[PDB]
């Protein structure tokens, strides 16, 4: 009875069920187990937090000249379980093209402004090191979220909580429209 559909949340076992069908589906994800001593007694070292990354942007997501943007980078995903939340999480973390850390304030440029600052954070990670990196706050407004949760009602997809991770990444494209990663991408609806 997971109820992601009635309350929005799922279980541990779930949540690292769900990575299994999103590796799959995409090799671009990967199951990782992060600082090995930071590791969760109730979470699987093995499989801790999805993670993809080296995947450029052509553009940014702000306003400037119409060839303004002219530069490529590459961007790191990673997806996290919260317990208290009971939900799934997901950070976000770039780099500049001299594979060096952009500022917390540049880093905001390739997101929607009017989300940084309530529908996204900066925070460290639970179980791997610093430089910290920018986390998401799931359940923070349903009010959008009903509507990519409201995409397994479409009629596809079955019931399976192990695609939660494929129609969470749909919302979090909404922070981030700019970035070109592997989600399904919508799929028919």
């Amino acid at each position: 009875g997971s109820k992601f559909k009635e309350t929005g949340v799922i279980t541990p076992e779930e949540f690292v069920a769900a990575g299994d069908h999103l590796v799959h589906h995409c090799p671009t994800w990967q199951w990782a187990t992060g600082e090995e001593l930071k590791v969760k007694a109730y979470l699987p070292t093995g499989k801790q937090f999805l993670v993809t990354k080296n995947v450029p942007c052509y553009k940014r997501c702000k306003q400037m000249e119409e060839d303004a943007i002219l530069q490529t980078r590459t961007y790191d995903l990673y997806i996290t379980y919260d317990k208290y939340y009971q939900t799934p999480r997901l950070w976000l973390f770039g780099y500049d093209e001299q594979r060096q850390p952009l500022t917390v304030e540049h880093m905001y440029e390739d997101i929607s402004q009017d989300h940084v600052k309530k529908t996204v954070t900066i925070e460290n990670h639970p179980h791997l090191p610093p430089p910290p990196m920018c986390s998401v706050h799931p359940c923070r407004h349903a009010e959008v979220m009903k509507k990519i949760i409201e995409t397994v009602a479409e009629g596809g997809g079955e019931l399976g909580v192990h695609m939660y991770l494929l129609i969470f990444l749909k919302f979090v494209q909404a922070v981030i429209p700019t970035i070109e990663y592997d989600y399904t991408r919508h799929f028919t609806m």
